[PDB]
This record gives C-alpha cells, sequence and structure tokens, in this order.
C-alpha cells in the first residue's frame, strides 16, 4: 500500500493538474488514496467500479476490444478511469483546462506500476 | 439530415484514422450514419447512448458538472462520444493508434457545427 501510495504521489505532483487520484479493486474498493480530506473514497470508487463494468461491456460490444482507459469529460472537471492489471482500477480526478497528453503519459507510467506491484 | 450527413463526410474524409462516425439522439436512435457496411448502426447509437446516461449521472453525482464528452480506449480501437447540443451526440470511431490531437479538434468544430443546426 505504501509503494501504491508513491506512485500516487508521482503521479499527482508532477503538475497541479491532477486534482486527485485513488487505487480501487476492480469491484469498488478502495486501496489507497491521494484526495482532499473532504473527498468521498467510497463513492468515487464505487461509481469508477460501476462505470468500468459498462464500459468493459460496451466496449468489447463496440468491436473496441478489451476496455484499458475511459475519459469523462464534465464542464467542472475531468475522470479518467484506467485499468491496472486485472485488479486494479486507476481513478485520476483532472482539472478541466489540464493538457491531457502529459496527463495521460503520466497515468500510463503510474498504471505500468501498479500493474507490476499487483 | 443532409447537412448533418455532410459535415460527417468532412469530418471523416479529412482523417484516415477515423474509421465512422453517426449522429444520434440522446435516446440512441441514429440520426444520420456515415458508417461503414459492416457496422451495426443500432447498436452503436443505443450503447453510445446508454454509455452516456450512466457516466452522465455518475459525474454529476461525483460534482464533475454536465458530462461533455467520453473517450473510450480499448486494445482495438477507440470511440469518442461528444454532446453537440443538448439534443444530438455524435459517435466517432478511430483507429487504436489514431492522432487525438487533430481528431478532437476537428469533432469540436463538427459538433459545434451540429449543435447550430439543430437548436431550431
Amino acid at each position: 500500500t505504501d509503494k501504491l501510495w508513491y506512485i500516487l504521489q508521482e503521479l499527482t505532483s508532477n503538475r497541479g493538474d491532477i486534482q486527485g487520484c485513488t487505487i480501487v479493486t476492480t469491484q469498488g474498493l478502495p486501496i489507497t488514496s491521494l484526495l482532499a480530506d473532504d473527498a468521498n473514497v467510497s463513492l468515487i470508487s464505487a461509481m469508477s467500479a460501476a462505470i468500468i463494468s459498462v464500459a468493459e461491456s460496451a466496449s468489447q460490444e463496440l468491436q473496441r476490444g478489451y476496455l484499458q482507459r475511459i475519459l469523462l469529460e464534465g464542464e467542472l472537471g475531468t475522470i479518467i478511469i484506467s485499468k491496472a492489471g486485472p485488479h486494479a482500477i486507476l481513478v485520476s480526478l483532472v482539472d478541466k483546462d489540464a493538457k491531457l497528453g502529459i496527463i495521460l503519459m503520466l497515468i500510463d507510467k503510474a498504471i505500468k506500476q501498479i500493474a507490476e506491484l499487483m
């Protein structure tokens, strides 16, 4: 759990554009988190897991293959939910005006590391 | 419908890594499409609308505001689902290695035009 949180530290602080992060089980249980005290870790975890289930089915049926990552771009912020091996998911809360390419690079690196640790 | 299909024609012809497009209602019904003969239009439209609804509920619950765009990346390809005003949704199937910068620029232009044409 410690090295996971340090992966999250790396990811989060490479730029102030990543608002927060959490590593969660595939079925919505938070493993570790780097989030504001006020944030709702449990709801973020459960919603991300549910979205991943739905998007997994849709990805496979939409000829896209196995789901790797899904971005939800809202008017106030972005949520990037990435598969980090078959046992974990990485949820990244991202500023609306963030540079998407940099963040996707950082998330790729963090995913590789997390999947390694699992 | 003709103007919307011309928007799709421009979008899809500007990029070879855009596999196909469709403009669908919020209820998942195809308004118009420029898709390969192999594609299942009704399935693509309905699943895009369903993804949109579920992720919208989630985003709003997590206080990220109204959902504007979804990018779903799979091992074999990507699908981009963009709100084009409150009445339409643009679905874009693109290659696994597509150039997302230019594609998202073109999609922004296309959704602006679609929303213009739908605000009647």
